[PDB]
């Protein structure tokens, strides 16, 4: 009922993730592990299975272990039946030991569990207030060799158990046949082959049917959120109607993707993807920089709060980023025979930050392993005991019962090399966390500032990491203190809320008649109005109201970005939460040619139309620059977009470059799109 319950499958920032590859976390039952070269008794080859499964992730929730941990929330590898074949890449067998290489998106894999075995992982963890996320991986299926059908199991996909076809003899036109990928460009990333992976034709609507209807299994077992796989390498616009009929189904659920960003590395693409598909994605550009300023030590805290300032301009959904010191895809977070404050910190960090926070299986333990598959080494231990184990165990909690931490804006109070002092701040409540990562010497803080009310504050670590209490003045001084070596110390004050404050909205994205979730606080307990941009929402349009979440459906209001807030019934106003997607209707994904358009270097065509979907004819949100090289060559472009079913749509191609923008000639290109299926519409450049 209330935001934090687990029951909130749609908005995730009051949880904590642990990030969970099933084979190596705990063997529960050694009944399904494969056999023979398939499978590692003495771990020495880390590509084999190792055994862990569902039953053995079922026991570390029951026996406390995760449960111990304050973690609300366990991501799992993909649930669903993969190849069984050994693969001697490099010399080396591997398996499908990751999930990845899917055979069947309606079965389980077996060495995880039956389908019993799932939905007993699902209860399990739901009765322990935990929620469930499974990868999902819809771009693939698994390796295959154009010249050669024997090679692997031929990235066969199987729909419960009968067979859709195979990449050799592709006669159903499931998969692409553009070869593998050089990821020199996104285009070519996403119609060429990830590696040697079978690569999924998603503009079959074979496929659209076949993959919204996995989607729906899973979800009616009782998933409370997918994490996709190779976004980068799947067509935006395909993903966006894909999590739009999520949305617009029984089940939504929280969504997000992986889209790699190395160090100082920022991306127009990976933020376009997180601000406009509806779908949420890992936190990158925030991960490589505390690397960098806690485990390598190449970035001061002076850059760690640019970094956080910038993300903080950059991406529409602040609150949604899954945030993470590493994962499956990093070397891992210790360095052997290092320290291990700086693991310690960089969590204190991570779980006090904005977002949603993910910690990969073993952190705790202080588990090594530079690159592929080193990092993905069995589970070292379940000691309960250790000082990180401990330092998640105090501060996870915080995201449940503190609104600053789970929902509130982020502020410098204090910045120096090695010292980094942020305010969380959310109506009446704040946290206040300090850190100094520097081992060998302590800091004395003067003149700090804060919006805690007057009063002694004890560390929530209770000097766990070194921290102190402090006292705070009737004026926000804070009185002076030394922040000791290693110094990590987190202050926080909670306050009944009286006026209206919404901390999410989730989905982000929406047609009119799905179901949203407006998590907050101080929204009363009778039902009052909710509002997108000024239109009205009431009565029968709510579906629940209490004080920290209303459920309301979205009425039909003109297409595009707007505002959500609410009033309480005694009608006190609220905040916003901005930039709520609301789409045209149900979306099917359009292809659009345009042939002959020919443009000089420095120069793309776009496309425009009278849709939201399509840009609302604003050419500075043209869809594209379009692509021309994999399924059609220029001077044909072609993109790949969501767009309203059963619709009529005016558009045109536009050609921008260097400031310049042209448009096609003539009238308007007219198109009625499919009602269901996703389609394809093809046109000339008119002069
Ligand atoms: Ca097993
Ligand atoms: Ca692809």
């Amino acid at each position: 009922s209330p935001d934090t319950s687990v029951d909130n499958k749609v908005n995730f920032s009051t949880d904590v993730i642990y990030q969970i590859v099933t084979d190596r976390f705990a063997d529960g039952d050694r009944t399904n592990n494969p056999a023979g070269d398939a499978f590692s008794g003495d771990r020495s080859n880390l590509k084999l299975y190792f055994g862990g499964d569902w039953q053995g992730i079922i026991d570390k929730i029951n026996d406390g272990y995760l449960t111990g941990m304050g973690v609300t929330a366990l991501w799992i590898s993909q649930p669903v039946e993969n190849i069984t074949s050994v693969i001697k890449y490099s010399g080396v067998n591997n398996t499908s030991y990751h999930g990845y290489w899917a055979r069947d998106f309606k079965q389980t894999n077996d060495a995880f569990g039956d389908f019993a075995d799932f939905q007993n992982l699902i209860d399990t963890a739901h009765a322990h207030n935990i929620k469930v996320v499974i990868d999902f991986a819809p771009n693939h299926t698994s390796p295959a060799d154009r010249d050669n059908p024997g090679f692997a199991e031929n990235g066969a996909l199987y729909d419960n158990g009968s067979l859709l076809g195979a990449h050799s003899n592709d006669t159903a036109g499931l998969f692409h046949h553009n070869g593998g990928t050089d990821f020199s460009t996104i285009e070519d990333g996403i119609y060429k082959n990830l590696y040697d992976l079978a690569d999924i034709n998603h503009n079959n609507n074979a496929m659209d049917a076949y993959f919204k209807s996995a989607i729906d299994l899973w979800l009616g077992m009782g998933v409370d959120g997918i994490r996709f796989d190779a976004v980068k390498h799947m067509p935006f616009g395909w993903q966006k109607s894909f999590v739009s009929s999520i949305y617009g189904g029984d089940h939504p659920v929280f969504t997000f993707g992986e889209w790699y960003l190395g160090a100082d590395q920022t991306d127009g693409d990976n933020i376009k993807f997180a601000n406009e598909s509806g779908m949420n994605l890992l936190d990158f550009e925030y991960a490589q920089e505390v690397r960098e300023v806690f485990r390598d030590k190449t970035e001061t805290m002076k850059d760690l709060y640019e970094v956080l300032a910038s993300t903080e301009s950059q991406y529409d959904y602040i609150n949604n980023m899954v945030t993470f010191i590493d994962n499956h895809d990093m070397d891992r977070f210790q360095v052997a025979g290092s320290g291990t404050r700086a693991t310690e910190q960089a969590l204190a960090l991570t779980l006090t930050s904005r977002g949603v926070p993910a910690i990969y299986y073993g952190t705790e333990q202080y588990m090594t392993g530079d690159g592929d598959p080193n990092n993905r080494a069995m589970m070292t231990s379940f000691n309960t005991g250790t000082t990180a184990y401990k330092v998640i165990q105090a501060l996870a909690p915080l995201r449940k019962s503190n609104p600053a931490i789970a929902y509130g804006t982020t502020t410098e109070r204090w910045v120096n090399n090695d010292v980094l002092i942020i305010e969380r701040k959310f109506g009446s409540s704040a946290a206040l966390v300090a850190i100094n990562r520097n081992s060998s010497a302590a800091y004395p803080i003067s003149g700090l500032l804060s919006s805690l009310p007057a009063g002694t504050y004890s560390d929530v670590l209770n000097g766990l990491l070194n921290g102190n209490s402090i006292t705070v003045g009737s004026g926000g001084a804070t009185t002076n203190f030394t922040l000791a070596a290693g110094g990590t110390a987190v202050w926080q004050y909670t306050a009944p809320e009286t006026s209206p404050a919404i901390g999410n909205v989730g989905p982000t994205m929406g047609q009119p008649g799905n179901i949203v979730t407006i998590d907050g606080r101080g929204f009363g307990g009778t039902a009052g109005t909710v509002y997108f941009g000024t239109t009205v929402v009431t009565g029968s349009g709510i579906v629940s109201w209490e004080d920290t979440q209303i459920k309301a459906v979205i009425p039909k209001v003109a297409a595009g970005k707007t505002g959500v807030s609410v009033k309480t019934s005694s009608g006190t106003a609220s905040n916003t939460f901005k930039s709520f997607n609301v789409l045209t209707g149900d979306q099917v994904t359009m292809r659009f040619l345009v042939n002959q358009a020919n443009t000089n270097y420095g120069t793309n065509v776009y496309l425009v139309g009278n849709a939201a979907e399509l840009g609302s004819w604003d050419p500075n949100k043209a869809i594209g620059p379009m692509y021309n090289q994999v399924i059609a060559k220029y001077p044909s472009w072609y993109y790949d977009v969501s767009v309203p079913a059963g619709t009529k749509l005016d558009f045109k191609f536009i050609k921008k470059g260097g400031g310049t923008v042209t448009w096609e000639g003539g009238g308007n290109h007219t198109y009625t799109t499919p009602a269901s299926s996703v389609g394809t519409v093809t046109v000339d450049w008119q002069n």
